[PDB]
């Protein structure tokens, strides 16, 4: 399987910037969502989920084909709760109907990070919608009740090394778990809709208590009212993971740079970009445009 990226006929950067600005204006406006957390977090998660189905072995899955749009994928249990991000994006697509799906889902993730004060994430257009039959089967997304070994193994299928995994994970500073969706309940920290290294700090600074929740699953609870999934916790149990955690706990810039790089890679997995494809775009935030 080869997935060549193909630019939406006749579109340029300015075309993309507009889709970006629309998402952003919308994020700004719909701030009541999930108790005033806003849709940032969920869009970030969505871009990760349409992208995490990839399989470096056979090149199936990944962001390319925008298959989330199909029932099989859309209804994946691991996907519970993502429908709200989709719904957020729907009208945007209606306004900009020539954008491919995979392009839109993934751009929402970039927009979300950047508008939530994260680092700039270069992004590339060119994703093409594929047929319903290219929809990966459910079961490719990772479980949360596991450990570092599982985590390592898992991310390996997506070609991510330890450093990439710890970087990516710091996105857990955003949003929160919801019982009805995954069987976990609680936020990982305090500034849940602003992008910072908070995740590492909490994991290193709080006094976590293992407990079972109402769904009868285990989670690490903190006095401050925070939580950590077993997979989150596993990062301090592993020697290799732990020192990277420490590093991010100490240097938010390092964290941002590594995150940026890992995130793009994650969203660009499985796609082939011809030599004549345009360079990646770096979008301006609203604020940079004075809007
Ligand atoms: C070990 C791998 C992963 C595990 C098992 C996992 C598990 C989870 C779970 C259980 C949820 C909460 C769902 C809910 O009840 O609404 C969650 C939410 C979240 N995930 Fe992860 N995750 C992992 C990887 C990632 C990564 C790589 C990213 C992005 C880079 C991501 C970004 C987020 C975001 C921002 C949310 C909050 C969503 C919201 O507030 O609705 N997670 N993840």
């Amino acid at each position: 399987l080869v997935h060549v990226a193909s630019v939406e006929k006749g579109r340029s950067y300015e075309d993309f910037q507009k889709v970006y600005n629309a998402i952003a204006l919308k994020l700004r406006e719909d701030d009541e969502y999930d108790n005033a957390i806003g849709y940032g977090p969920v869009l970030v998660r969505l871009a990760w989920h349409i992208s995490g189905t990839w399989d470096k072995h056979d090149n199936t899955g990944g962001s390319y084909g925008g298959t989330y749009r199909f029932k099989k994928e859309f209804n994946d249990p691991s996907n519970a709760g993502l429908q709200n991000g989709f719904k957020f994006l729907e009208p945007i697509h209606k306004e900009f109907p020539w954008i491919s799906s995979g392009d839109l889902f993934s751009l929402g993730g970039v927009t979300a990070v950047q508008e939530m004060q994260g680092p700039k994430i270069p992004w590339r257009c060119g994703r093409v919608d594929t047929p319903e039959d290219t929809t990966p089967d459910n079961g490719r997304l990772p479980d949360a009740d596991k450990d570092a070994g599982y985590v390592r193994t898992f991310f390996q299928r997506l070609n991510m090394n330890d450093r990439e995994v710890v970087a990516l994970m710091g996105a857990h500073a955003l949003g929160k778990t919801h019982l009805k969706n995954s069987g976990y309940e609680g936020p990982w920290g305090a500034a849940n809709n602003v992008f910072t290294n908070e995740f590492y700090l909490n994991l290193l600074n709080e006094d976590w208590k293992l407990e079972k929740n109402d769904a009868n699953n285990e989670q690490w609870d903190s006095k401050s009212g925070y939580m950590m999934l077993p997979t989150d916790y596993s990062l301090i149990q592993d020697p290799k993971y732990l020192s990277i955690v420490k590093e991010y706990a100490n240097d938010q810039d390092k964290f941002f740079k590594d995150f940026s790089k890992a995130f793009e890679k994650l969203l660009e997995d499985g796609i082939t970009f011809p030599k004549d494809a345009p360079s990646p775009f770096i979008f301006k935030t609203l604020e940079e445009q004075g809007l």
